[PDB]
């Protein structure tokens, strides 16, 4: 009774047996080639795809003034004994260090940190009087007790504040110290690059990778900005259909996530592991790329935990579906559900013997645990693992201790200047008007404030620090198109929630600007976890 009622092939595509006796498949038209039966419906995602990677000929030219990030050298001070507190300069003379205090004019010639390194973690700050301060990322706390003498100045301590300029320049100093000489030639035609890319790399051991990056282009120049170009264009070019590798959580192309069936394709293991060297080179080498993965899946390569809050990210009628089991009786009504899943079809046991396990309320909050986690990694787990490792050694994972998940994406991604009137054109107010003051005091906050806190604040409420490539006007969420939207919730005594797949602020009236600005700085910069 209907074992098999599937789509027939699409004229111009021939079924092939290959040396092995694997079954292939080969569009006639496009001269290309994949191991995934088509569909009418999956050859729509690759002219999707196809419009997409051909017209992003102008996407480079934003796509290098995106090279905004930290003038690395000037301005990356990090002096193992730290800054300078405020208004002091250093100078020399004949090669003699002399130190300016212009905040006062006088001139020492010791310098007023007055000789033993502080521990892994820790960074010096001054105030704006001149006291030193202490800050312990490997905690996010600061103390006024210096880790070593114990000492301090008579307490009225103070709030944490990241510091990423700190935090990314200990990362540069990593990869330059590490970084082997010669170089490593990468060797790709336009027509091919890819298979060419792949090839490459993956016969390279991972040290060669840290010597200096040689790409040419066969047919046509600097080596530096083709260096950006290839991780630009190479960074497209993994997502592309044909291969399997990825899919997307929702309509278009939102919420990029590792496809569990990128198992029909023999090589896909070593594929990941080329994806995962790739993303580990531009971080070690400072290039960008734009493939854009989810904040959920940076989390896993910090290996910080993945909340329920995650999981609204990526499958929000999925994560609806757990609250709805975790805030409601679920004996009252008439549903019958185990502790295990169907999907391809397979029934995958959460627990041990999970299949035959009723989820009743005694046990609907273990339920509603291994629920999530298998959401986070149902059948993509050595696809990850094969990632993880080809990153890893690159770069090895470590040296990201100290970032969160929405400062590797600003790492790997770029940072724009936000364009202030586009946004708030494009943007949509529920339950406010354009005369509401909090909505005033918002975009007051948002012209007053500055460009690292306005990629925060986009990271806060859509999940990416990546502004869609047609403005704000063509803004994405998980049912394809979604404006920018803050919403009023609440009173004043809450705090900002957000809800990354409608790109919707929520936030709740405040009663001045400062509330406002402090309530919701503190949201867009608080990060939950651990690694």
């Amino acid at each position: 009774g209907s074992e098999f009622r599937p789509q027939p092939l699409p004229p111009g595509w021939e079924r092939r047996v290959d040396d092995r006796r694997r079954v292939y498949y080969v569009d006639h038209n496009t001269r290309t080639t994949t191991w995934q039966r088509p569909t009418m419906e999956s050859v729509r995602n690759f002219e999707q795809w196809q419009s997409q990677r051909n017209q992003l000929q102008g996407a480079m030219q934003q796509f290098n003034q995106r090279y905004l990030y930290s003038a690395s050298m000037l301005a990356a001070e990090n002096d193992p004994y730290g800054p300078l507190p405020p208004g002091w300069e250093k100078r020399v003379d004949s090669t003699d260090r002399v130190y300016f205090v212009n905040h006062n004019t006088k001139t020492t010639q010791w310098e007023d940190p007055r000789e033993e390194p502080l521990p892994e973690g820790w960074e010096i700050r001054y105030t704006r009087e001149g006291v030193r301060y202490f800050v312990d990322h490997n905690t996010r706390t600061t103390t006024f007790k210096d880790p070593r003498n114990g000492k301090s100045s008579v307490t009225p301590q103070i709030a944490y504040e990241r510091g990423f300029r700190w935090k990314l320049a200990h990362f540069r100093y990593l990869c330059q110290s590490n970084a082997l000489p010669s170089h490593v030639k990468i060797n790709v035609s336009r027509q091919t690059l890819f298979e060419d890319s792949f090839q490459q790399i993956m016969a390279l051991k991972p040290y060669d990778l840290r010597r200096r990056l040689y790409v040419i282009f066969r047919g046509e120049l600097d080596y530096g900005g083709l260096a950006r170009e290839w991780f630009f264009l190479l960074s497209h070019e993994v997502l592309n259909p044909m291969y399997c590798l990825f899919e997307y959580a929702g309509k278009n192309n939102y919420c990029l996530q590792i496809n569990p069936a990128s198992t029909i394709n023999p090589d896909h293991l070593s594929y990941f592991c080329f994806i995962g060297r790739f993303i580990a080179m531009a971080l070690f080498h400072g290039k960008f790329i734009d493939t854009g993965f989810s904040l959920p899946f940076y989390k896993r390569m910090l290996s910080k935990k993945l909340t329920i809050k995650d999981l609204e990210s990526i499958d929000t009628e999925f994560y609806n579906s757990l609250i709805w089991i975790r805030d409601n009786n679920i004996e009252e009504c008439g549903l019958e559900m185990y502790f295990s899943v169907d999907m391809e079809v397979t029934s995958h046991d959460l627990k041990l013997g999970g299949s035959n396990i009723l989820v009743t309320e005694e046990n609907k909050d273990e339920y509603i645990g291994l629920m999530t986690e298998w959401r986070f990694s149902r059948g993509v787990q050595e696809q990850t693992k094969a990632f993880l490792d080809g990153f890893n050694e690159v770069v090895p994972l470590q040296w990201l201790q100290y970032f969160d998940e929405k400062e590797l994406e600003v790492m790997l991604c770029g940072m724009q200047e936000v364009d202030l009137a586009d946004w708030q054109r494009n943007t949509v107010y529920r339950h406010y008007t354009r005369n509401s003051k909090q909505i005033i005091w918002f975009w007051q906050f948002v012209k007053e404030t500055d460009n690292e806190v306005r990629m925060r604040l986009l990271q806060f409420v859509t999940g990416t620090c990546r502004l869609p490539l047609g403005g704000f006007a063509e803004l994405m969420g998980s049912n394809g198109p979604q404006k920018f939207c803050i919403e009023k919730v609440g009173k004043d005594t809450w705090l900002p929630r957000s809800h990354t797949c409608f790109n919707r602020l929520d936030l709740p009236p405040y009663k001045s600007y400062e509330q406002l600005k402090e309530k919701l700085l503190f949201a867009i910069e608080e990060t939950e976890g651990f690694g």
